[PDB]
């Protein structure tokens, strides 16, 4: 009477996992608002310091937006690509000037550079008709410091929740965490729009990042757990691509309304709605069982076979772990690092993490020059990721997770270290082999998520993908000044590094044990054997 041969009787993939299922889905797109960052919310245009005298003269004679930005702004490219030009204003008086539109100001100093150059003030002019976070505060200038500021805050933000969202959530239960979490981030998002200082706005989008990516996890190991052991690689790889479907939609919603405080009072509304359907979906039978909540876990047991109607096993009456375990399981760093089998675990799979989000920032920093269309180009950087989903369906239980994760981990490092021997000049071949690496890194992640989910003990699953799920966030927010640093010293050493961390990752995946086809497990002491 173990649970995984009670659920196997009941229906491992039934109507009712198909409901959960739909509802988790639905749940997770909200996690690509929070996901995607500061762009379609930070996104800078182009500015020019404003000039009273010009709306004047504007309207005297025939104009053009192209011939406004020639003759009536400083020059580009002296002191520096564009510092002049973007922020700096010559004053000279443009009001009570009759000079013809022919000569407005060529003939006071018969030269450009030389004219006296103001400060910048009454605001800027900006070209998008929409308005971003950096056109409310004008943080454009003199303050563009605060956008960098901004984004470390996010992104330190994710580390800390990272850790801190996994105790709550596994010592009080996976549904006790996914509502909170949910409610909080939603709460958040709506607060957040009506922010009329730069504070508020930050400190919003703080508590937003804490709560997120816990929220999003929650999710995840909720329908692991539930399905079927066959059936974790159709949930798990639907579950991503629904993540990647709400990300195309987010950019579909983004380009309808531009504006940032519309745009985030909408896309945050239906993570609230997701609150209604919190009845739907009940907590996870393991962990309850796993509690010595017994009562509770057949109660929901007989639930899922009442719904997907097939018949009540007798058997429940008995049901219980397979061996009399102890009243107290809590859960707690301390157990995480005790079993040597269970440590080597963690330091790989930390590693694993590690190297798959340095490869994938240094993928798309390697990347080309970006298209005159931002939304065209970040919907294509999304919908690079479908076939990798239809490419990973079909192979895992066929060939087992070890050697995919490994060669699709190996081929990355490889295609960036083709990329940086082969031409780099602007030919069809680049693009192309930079979507191969791209789909590449899509795989390595969706795998080390799935594989690193199942190989942790039930009672601290959500713990240890906390822990070794914070070395991304990590990676991520040091990546770039390396990359910079080392750029300085030789041309070619940043992808040297890139290619290496690849290489050595993918030989050291091989020794992670495989879990085709077995029970996860519930026990540490059974986790420890799972290769014997
Ligand atoms: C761009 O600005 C420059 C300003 O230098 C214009 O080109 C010349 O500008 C000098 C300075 O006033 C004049 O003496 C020349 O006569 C200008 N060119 C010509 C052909 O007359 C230029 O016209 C501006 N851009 C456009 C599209 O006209």
């Amino acid at each position: 009477p173990t649970v995984d041969d009670v659920l196997e009787q009941v229906g491992e993939f039934g109507w009712f996992q198909k409901q959960a299922f739909l509802t988790l889905c639905l749940l997770s797109a909200a996690f690509a608002p929070i996901y995607v960052g500061i762009v379609f919310l930070g996104f800078t245009p182009d500015h020019r310091c404003r000039s009273p005298g010009v709306a004047e003269l504007s309207q005297r004679c025939g104009w053009s937006l192209a011939e406004e930005l020639n003759y009536t702004v400083p020059g580009l490219g002296a002191a520096g690509e564009a510092f002049p030009r973007q922020c700096r204003r010559y004053e000279v008086d443009w009001n009570q000037s009759a000079l013809s539109c022919v000569d407005p100001l060529a003939s006071l100093a018969a030269n450009r550079s030389h004219l006296p150059l103001g400060p910048c003030q009454h605001g800027w002019v900006y070209d998008t008709p929409g308005s971003s976070i950096v056109t409310e505060f004008n943080l454009v200038c003199a303050d563009s410091w605060k956008v960098d500021l901004f984004q470390s805050c996010v992104n330190v933000g994710f580390f800390l929740g990272s850790l801190g969202v996994g105790y709550i959530a596994d010592r009080f239960g996976r549904k006790l965490c996914l509502l909170a979490t949910t409610l909080i981030s939603a709460v958040s998002g709506v607060l957040m729009a009506v922010a009329p200082d730069y504070t508020s706005m930050l400190l919003f989008r703080l508590l937003q990042g804490l709560v997120s990516k816990g929220s999003w996890m929650s999710g995840y190991t909720l329908i692991t757990e539930f399905v079927g052991s066959g059936y974790r690689r159709t949930v798990a790889i639907l579950y991503q691509m629904a993540f990647t479907v709400g990300l195309v939609l987010l950019s579909g919603v983004a380009y309808a309304i531009p504006h940032w405080r519309w745009l985030q009072l909408a896309v945050s509304l239906p993570t609230f709605l997701f609150l209604l359907y919190y009845w739907c979906v009940p907590e996870s039978p393991r962990w309850l069982l796993s509690q010595k909540r017994n009562t509770q876990a057949i109660k929901i047991m007989d639930h899922i076979a009442q719904k997907n109607g097939k018949l009540p096993p007798a058997d429940l009456k008995m049901l219980s772990l397979k061996e009399d375990s102890t009243e107290k399981l809590s859960p707690s760093f301390a157990d995480l690092f005790r079993t040597p089998q269970l440590r080597k675990h963690t330091f790989i799979l930390m590693y694993l993490w590690f190297t798959s989000s340095v490869l994938y920032q240094g993928l798309i920093m390697h990347m080309g020059a970006t298209g005159g269309n931002l939304y065209l180009d970040f919907f294509y950087s999304a919908l690079v990721e479908f076939p990798a989903a239809f490419i990973i369906l079909v192979t895992i239980d066929r060939v087992g997770r070890i050697y995919p994760l490994a060669v699709s981990n190996l081929v990355a490092g490889a295609a960036c270290l083709i990329m940086i021997f082969i031409s780099q000049d602007l030919h069809w071949l680049n693009i192309t082999v930079a979507c191969v690496g791209r789909m590449g890194i899509t795989i390595v992640f969706q795998m080390v998520c799935l594989v690193n989910a199942e190989l942790y003990p039930t009672f601290i699953r959500n713990l240890g993908v906390m822990v070794c799920s914070s070395l991304c966030d990590l990676g991520g927010i040091i990546t770039p000044f390396l990359v910079f640093r080392l750029m300085e010293v030789w041309q070619g050493l940043p992808l040297i590094l890139f290619t290496v961390v690849g290489l050595v990752a993918g030989g050291m995946t091989l020794l992670l044990p495989e879990t085709k086809g077995v029970a996860l497990p519930e026990t540490i002491e059974d986790a420890e054997n799972l290769g014997r």
